[PDB]
């Protein structure tokens, strides 16, 4: 236990694991991609075991490029995509089916009904919320209703919950510890953020046995330590934990009230830090937990975009208009038209500020002269204007105005969507100097824990800013290009067509 | 009470790491390539710290698919790409360039100088070789030579020279054992194969130190334990150790004289076990050794056909006439021609039974209806071809009939190509139900040191039988296809065309 710090980061598509100095410098990484599974038009699922795997693997390459040996580790810190559910047997340690990712809406009908019995308004006020199948809670019934045999295990101790941070931990530390961070148990839908505990009336208006849940914890203590005899020979303190969208949060130093970032990845989430009380307004957003450290608890105000990197995947691997990924911006360079296109790619509903599960992929102002370019561009684009939706609702209901936003992940390495994401909004954009912001995030939760960083002043002071974007377009070429966007939800909010 | 070997296969363009228990069923693998370097026309470089990279991410990658613990591994079996060079600084570790590939001609102007000083007859009984930038020899000079300060270095002690064996022996035990085996010994063209030692007077007319070499051991017993930080710890024996081509005749348990395999990989190479006198005539062919074990040394003869699988990544890199490899297979099973196409991939000169460095890659009987399905099945067609040229030539020298040729490597499991193999050859040809049969003679060595299987008898009660391809085309057309073939060839060896 000596000079570096490990940060896993856990994500939808791929997993990664990157060695920090003490100076917060990288020192080795590695990531790898695992299989991605559509059963069925809408479904997402992952097998948890490949997850696992895939995490071995990275926690392996990093060691391996950095030359540095486990015995030199501090703390380990673990950051996932949030809300995507397995549940497990306690004996065995085997998973009773695929993982359903947040992506999936195979619960959508048990979601759906919850809201038809009229729950909506109860859940929010007591998970900050929204009743939709991206959260864990309705995930869960859908195992316990369609794995035969799982509710009685369930009602008999024999299973566990977990999200992803906690189902890693469980293998970490071979079965010891069954844990969960305060903002990872904020997404579930079944804790509730005011009392601060797993909420029995939602557990029991969803069969749901509390001997599955984990315990909750901060986002930065000692958890447990690592067995997993792949860590070699090896106890390491697991000491940071957070959703990655909070562990970006805390990555980007976003740690005083109406502080605000946007990370780009498969999908694009805008949080603010809105300090030790929640937020007067909540309308058209979601109040979740940011972190818990210090004995206090950070809350956050939350606009999802479920489907931002992957309406690029859907470009490779849907229509094959492209050979690869980052092809794409080659291509939107390039478009020539004079960007009347709009692509809105709800592929499972719009997400924030509009939360309307029923809207599906849409797009407006074709004409003859619409080309390849033109089409992957107005895809790109889709997400810098609904970010600016989402800011503008941040706006509104925290009265704070926002004059700098922070910017990260895999996407925001994309010039040409930073400036139009600047110019779109009007205010500066700060990209980070590393992108991978969600496991320094991470890596500085676990540091916190084992006194590697005593103080978050320790943390600032490793600050060094990266690229901003400042706003060089027009008022009025800026408005049309919006108030085109506007038009164009509208009128995709328009078609509801439900067969039968 | 430890119940697995593993094995670790270093090959040509990828490595991969495979754990086996008592009975021989593979439980665990992993395959990882690296990158390959062509600073020139003809040369062929590989970086030794990423060969080792690569070799430390698949003995993880295989205890990870697997679920074993390294505690469990009885002991570990290392086989290799031959020839291929590494010289490295004894103190810091790190190699003072890239290591020469088997397959790199950069050193033929040292072999050419060589020759014309009608040195062949000597290299050739001392070593059961030819003079030819093949093997490690004139690799090690060509180091010296370029290498500003290397050989000053080499002369004070400073520098050790290893085949891939070697390196990953040191490597593995972190600088405390500098070995080779017998077989690899054998082909850096060094070793004096009657005496078995280092020879003196092949040294002294290179100017190689002696110094930089490793101490030559037997092909089964304890080298030393793993140190490796990684191989977490855990002190496994390095136990059992050959040269791929070698460790596949023991995995084929050809382990009598007269008993023969062909391996197809990147390279093709038949080689034959002639037991513990070496053959009588070595006419056209290589003498080497095969194994050395209880005490005794085991001879073989060898052809070595160098352009085999690397025949297709050159349609698939070069021409970019074919998208992946695995397609060749498909487009040469549609080909509709006469079947009077014959290609002959020697870009790097004439392996056995010709041995002519000067020949170049050729194509003959192309007319107007050759279509891109008839180019490729011609490229496929070579190596059998090639592989018969071989084995009519061990027939002539060791007046043994051959009527079974065992087979294996990655190309074999190609059933149109083995068919062809057996077609032309008229001889049934067994392949092997594992394709890896060079990893499992790797660990047959490696278990029979430590006693995890005792005696010969039992490696051969595991053996499981694999597919027969029996011959079924009519004499007339197997000889016309054949003949066809020698034209080419012939053909081909009067090209000689050296530029001024």
């Amino acid at each position: 236990e000596k000079n570096y710090v490990m940060a896993i980061d856990q994500g939808t598509t791929s997993s990664r694991a990157i060695i920090f100095d003490r100076n917060g410098k990288k020192i080795g990484s590695s990531q790898k991609e695992f299989p991605q599974y559509f059963p069925k038009s809408g479904w997402v699922e992952h097998n948890a075991n490949e997850i696992w795997n895939s995490v071995q693997s990275v926690i392996a390459g990093a060691f391996i490029e950095s030359g540095i040996r486990p015995e030199a580790i501090a703390g380990i810190g673990i950051t996932n995509q949030r809300e995507t559910t397995v549940v497990w047997d306690k004996t065995t340690g085997q998973p009773i089916a695929n993982a359903i990712v947040w992506q999936s809406r195979q619960s959508s009908p048990i979601a759906d009904q919850l809201k038809v019995d009229g729950h909506t308004e109860m859940i929010h006020e007591k998970t900050g919320l929204v009743i939709d199948a991206y959260f864990s809670a309705t995930k869960v019934r859908w195992l316990l209703d369609n794995i035969e045999g799982a509710q009685e295990k369930a009602d008999n101790g024999e299973l566990l919950f977990g999200t992803i941070d906690s189902w890693l931990v469980w293998k970490l530390t071979d079965g010891q510890v069954h844990v969960t961070d305060y903002s990872n148990a904020s997404r579930t839908m079944l804790y509730n953020i005011h009392k601060l505990e797993w909420d029995q009336e939602i557990l029991d208006l969803l069969n749901i046995p509390s001997s599955m849940l984990p315990e909750v914890k901060s986002n930065s203590e000692v958890y447990g330590h690592t067995r997993s005899y792949e860590f070699y020979g090896s106890e390491v303190p697991i000491a940071g934990m957070a959703g990655d969208q909070q562990a970006a949060l805390f990555g980007q130093m976003a740690f005083e009230k109406g502080m605000i970032k946007n990370t780009y990845g498969t999908g694009a989430f805008i949080v603010m830090n809105t300090g030790e009380e929640p937020q007067l307004s909540d309308n058209d957003l979601l109040t979740t937990i940011g972190y818990g450290i210090n004995g206090k608890v950070y809350y956050a105000l939350e606009g999802s975009i479920f489907v931002a990197g992957s309406a690029i995947q859907w470009l490779r691997d849907g229509l094959r208009m492209i050979e690869t990924s980052p092809q794409s911006e080659e291509l939107a360079a390039k478009a020539k038209g004079d960007n009347e296109v709009y692509v809105v790619p709800a592929f499972t509903g719009l997400g924030a500020p509009y939360w309307d599960s029923e809207a599906r992929g849409a797009v407006f102002g074709l004409t003859r002269g619409t080309t390849k370019e033109d089409f992957v561009r107005a895809t790109l684009q889709a997400v810098a204007y609904q970010s600016k939706d989402v800011i503008d609702t941040m706006k509104k209901d925290s009265g704070i105005d926002i004059p700098l936003l922070k910017v990260d992940g895999g996407a925001a390495k994309n010039d040409l969507l930073m400036q139009f994401q600047a110019d779109i909004l009007d205010i500066d954009v700060q990209r980070a100097a590393n992108l991978e912001t969600t496991a320094l995030g991470a890596a500085y939760l676990a540091g916190l824990a084992v006194g590697f960083w005593k103080d978050l002043d320790e943390l600032k002071s490793m600050a060094e800013e990266g690229q901003m974007f400042t706003p060089e377009m027009p008022a009025e070429e800026r408005d049309n290009l919006y108030e085109g966007w506007k038009q164009a939800v509208a009128a995709t909010q328009t078609f509801k067509f439900k067969a039968k």
